[PDB]
């Protein structure tokens, strides 16, 4: 169903079964599935093809030439009835693409809250972006990647399939990414390697000096204590009992597959 | 003709002269062009541009924000007559650009069958896409550039003007290619530089382990021996007498006017 | 006012308000906002967002799913009454954003005339483009940075933002920009680096060989002689006394604020 209070411009093409929330903005020339769901407030600007099983929260600002719930690329996709769940308050620029899972991949692509995905970023299937996320200009996101609170990746940048970009990483311009990258670290370079810890970002979010350090120590025992992942997971599970976010890195090490970058 | 079994939207503009076959589907807000062939079963979604001296083929899958057969970008066209082929069973993905040709460099751009062509793939005028190709996100051909069959070329990945990628070659993403890359090579770096035989990519393909002993063999009569192209193209020739195989580089090397990359 | 003479097709939406010159034609599904003024001779192909406090000038080409005057992506705006300026005969390219300015950053966007902007090329807030540029695929301006003229940036190239990218510079593709470029450079890499001088630009451009010379020689006192640029701006001050060509040097180091590229 259609709210009362929702607008919905008349070139616009919205199927039956389409469910729009209240004053949320349909503009010229979009497109909106029958299996779509477009929640509160949110504003497709025009030129907007939303389709597949997708659910959008409030409050979203969707601009132009956007391809929301689209068919992924994966070959392995074979038109199965896979979702995509964005939610409230992100910022959607022109051309960005953000498609539907694969079975296989679990089904699910999702993009949390107060995200901003900058020029045809892409989030393919079975992608998980959490809150307060950036991706730059032309970032682009291979199938399965996980990008957690606060990541940023930077314009130009490409990540591999199944990496997952820690909580309050910073990925540079113009990198590719090929591992896993530890939450609060800076990442550079083709491929991608470390560059310390980012304390700008955690100190304009409201981290301790303490964390801070705690933190800064948790990156000396992953790099530069010359001692492997397994030696050093016990004595950063340590560090947590006494700086709670510390315990990110626990978290991530047990989600992490590829490898960290080095 | 327009064939009575297709389906052109209300909202479509399908230009007087345009051919479209039977079963074939123009989404809303398309433009298709006088000069435009467009055959049997394809399919274009939504919001696609189709224009110039332009013919497609059959079950063709063209997604919203796609430009086919659009002037091309190099200053020294000016306005003729020239023309864009592609063949059947392609995914054309969203916002992927293929330009015509130019007078100067033989008037044509050329697409097989069966490729997947990703979001924001650029197809430069000249150039000449073959069968079962991949080109991922933002994947971008300069000018006169052969894609040849079953290539693919990573995300993010350029390819400058005049340059062949050989049949079966993988490029790896956040590529630059600057030279020509012999059939069977993995590619990566920026400038890309060889990384042997693409070994997965053959055995999928149903290549006997013969064939992928002797191409390797002629990759290290290339790369390993020491020697110069021309000292072993005899001898690549006359390995080539056994396994037919071989005889893609041999073709290749006729076609090579960058040099090989190193 | 529309002018009498100007085309606009029945499905484009052009708000009151809007001023469209003598002989522009805006193209099938254009939307062209209150606050735009479109020169005489101006093409909007089709599919064309127009919006914002935003001129554009005569005889422009502006292709399908570009987005001119858009909201910057700057977090820092706020909705603010800003502007974009576009000269002259540009072509401007599919998919291709030009964003309005930001208050905090001066209010203006600004490209001047016969520039081409090729697919996908970002202009970002408070930029600045001269004339006869070339921006290849892909090439992404971040805030507040300057391309003089007849600067050419290569395919899938992004720069920092705040950089200048000086007068007849070419930087090569694949690259990533991160301090001002002199006029007359040539760069590549990431991070890009210094490769001399532009000579085939400055001959087509015909710049004669002493001016080229006197440029060479610029080139090694900045990057070759060993001394500090305080030490050689004297000297190249002095230089330009003879050589006018010289002077564009001495003009962008007075506005150079992130150093030089090395
Ligand atoms: C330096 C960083 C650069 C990163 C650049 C990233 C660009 C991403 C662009 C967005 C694409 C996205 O929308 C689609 C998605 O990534 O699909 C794929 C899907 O996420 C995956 C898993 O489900 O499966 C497919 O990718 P792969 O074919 O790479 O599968 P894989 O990762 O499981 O295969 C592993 C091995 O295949 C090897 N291989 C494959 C083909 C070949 O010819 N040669 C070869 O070696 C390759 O070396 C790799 O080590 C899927 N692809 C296709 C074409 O079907
Ligand atoms: C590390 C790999 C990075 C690859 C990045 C590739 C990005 C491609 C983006 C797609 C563009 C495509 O759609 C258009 C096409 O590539 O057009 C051109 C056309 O294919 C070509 C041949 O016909 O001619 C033109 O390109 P060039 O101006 O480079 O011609 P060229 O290759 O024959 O010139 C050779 C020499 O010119 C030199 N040059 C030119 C200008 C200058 O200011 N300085 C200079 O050195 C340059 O160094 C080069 O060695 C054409 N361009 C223009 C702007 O007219
Ligand atoms: C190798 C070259 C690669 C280049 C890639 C360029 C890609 C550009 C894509 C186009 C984007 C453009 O349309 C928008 C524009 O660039 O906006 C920004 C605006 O031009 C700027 C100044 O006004 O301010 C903002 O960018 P920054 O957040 O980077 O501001 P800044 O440059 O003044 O901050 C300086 C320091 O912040 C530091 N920082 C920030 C966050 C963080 O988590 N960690 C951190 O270290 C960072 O290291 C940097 O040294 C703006 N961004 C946002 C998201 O608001």
């Amino acid at each position: 169903m259609i709210d009362k209070s929702a607008f919905v411009h008349p070139t616009a093409i919205v199927e039956e079964g389409a469910s729009i929330g209240a004053n949320a903005h349909i503009g010229p020339f979009c497109i909106v599935g029958p299996h779509v769901e477009i929640g509160e407030g949110t504003v497709l600007k025009s030129h907007v093809v939303v389709n597949g099983h997708t659910k959008i929260g409030r409050d979203n600002e969707i601009y132009q030439f956007a391809s929301i719930g689209e068919v992924n690329q994966d070959l392995k996709y074979a038109g199965e009835p896979t979702r995509v769940e964005i939610g409230d308050r992100n910022r959607i620029r022109e051309s960005v693409t953000i498609h539907r899972g694969t079975v296989q991949g679990g089904g699910l692509t999702k993009v949390g809250s107060d995200n901003l995905l900058m020029i045809n970023a892409h989030i393919a299937h079975d992608c998980t972006v959490g809150n307060r996320c950036i991706l730059a200009n032309n970032a682009t996101l291979a199938g399965h990647v996980s990008v957690d609170d606060f990541a940023i990746i930077g314009g130009m940048t490409a990540v591999h399939q199944f990496c997952i970009i820690g909580a309050h990483v910073m990925v540079g311009g113009c990198s590719g990414v090929a591992q896993d990258v530890p939450p609060y670290v800076i990442a550079q370079g083709n491929h991608a390697t470390p560059f310390g810890v980012n304390i700008e970002g955690l100190k304009r979010r409201g981290f301790s000096r303490e964390a801070i350090t705690a933190i800064r120590n948790a990156y000396k025992l992953i790099y530069r204590s010359g001692k492997t992942l397994d030696e050093v997971k016990p004595e950063i599970a340590e560090l947590a009992e006494t700086y709670p976010e510390v315990k990110a890195f626990t978290d991530f090490f047990a989600r992490s597959t590829r490898g960290l970058i080095r």
